[PDB]
């Protein structure tokens, strides 16, 4: 369900994706991509 996971990774992810000049720590798109990579999967886990 990456819909409300699309918050789980979204949030934090859409939320990153959505600096990494360094602040990508802090950004969240590091799952994002690759968790947000399986958040965005959260729903695309056929």
């Amino acid at each position: 369900l990456y819909m409300a996971a699309a918050v789980m990774m979204g949030l934090a992810a859409i939320g990153a994706a959505i600096q990494f000049f360094i602040v990508m720590g802090l950004v969240d798109a590091i799952p994002m991509i690759c968790v947000g990579l399986g958040l965005y999967v959260m729903f695309a886990v056929a």
